[PDB]
């Protein structure tokens, strides 16, 4: 119709803000934003791992143009974040981020 139903989606009009990939930590919270060219509709955020099992990140609606995603970066090796807006992936999904830094704490 002409007030409903819509066609294509405004998902690849959204830029990735705060995103850790090669700073990490195991057994640690972390979140990061992400940046709205204007694109409305629904947001999803979940974290993939290569045992077989999907995670449901913490997803809060602070501001209209910014959004916050907690999650908490536990793998064997290299995460796999995937992104959807209204049934598409975002541009530069899934993200790739390698758990771990250089350096020794204690």
């Amino acid at each position: 119709g002409s007030s409903g139903s819509s066609g294509s989606d405004d998902a690849r009009r959204l830029t990735v803000m705060s995103l850790q990939e090669s700073g990490l930590k195991v057994n640690q919270p972390a979140s990061f934003a992400i940046r709205l060219n204007g694109a409305k509709g629904k947001i999803d955020a979940k974290v993939h791992s290569p045992s077989g099992a999907v995670e449901e990140c913490h997803v809060s609606e602070l501001e209209p143009d910014k959004y916050a995603v907690r999650f908490i970066p536990h793998e064997n090796g290299v995460h796999t974040i995937d992104v959807k807006f209204n049934g598409s992936h975002v541009v530069g999904s899934p993200f790739k981020v390698r758990v771990g830094e250089p350096g020794q704490a204690g």
